[PDB]
């Protein structure tokens, strides 16, 4: 159970995410950000757009995990041997609760607090009662949102 992970979900809709990350970005770490995406052309298109916008990133989908760890490229695209990053960020939600428990324990170690913040949207809503669940067991901050869309 994730209590020492601090998760955010935020209604993204898809058109925004892109704009949204970088805010996100911007808001939140000067290394080991995580960002899932659902698809390998996602993962690459992402990475163009990040270099595009001068943020150092890469993706994988050994030089690119080495560069994360080095903090050389602060950012590390992935698709679906990593721990203990400082930002989780699931731009696309996976569809089971399971996967999204793998992704986010990705972050923090024992004796410290993770992060991971989560994009959602209408594609998401096959997630949303377990998604609630989790955070309510969590003791997670539960949006108004979610909890009228579980109901």
């Amino acid at each position: 159970t994730s209590e020492n992970i601090t998760q955010k979900v935020v209604w993204v809709e898809e058109s925004d995410k892109r704009s949204f990350l970088l805010d996100l970005l911007n808001a939140t770490k000067d290394s080991l950000t995580l960002v899932f995406v659902e698809t390998k052309k996602g993962a690459d298109s992402l990475e163009d757009f990040l270099y595009h916008e001068g943020y150092a990133c890469t993706s994988i989908h050994e030089e690119a995990l080495h560069q994360f760890r080095s903090g050389k490229s602060p950012i590390l695209v992935a698709t679906a041997d990593i721990s203990n990053v400082k930002h989780v960020i699931n731009f696309d939600l996976p569809s089971d609760i399971e996967e999204y428990v793998h992704r986010i324990g990705r972050t923090g170690r024992v004796g410290n607090l993770g992060l991971a913040t989560s994009f959602f949207n209408e594609r998401n809503i096959n997630i949303t009662k377990d998604l609630l669940d989790l955070l309510v067991e969590a003791k997670q901050e539960v949006p108004s949102w979610l909890e009228n869309m579980a109901y």
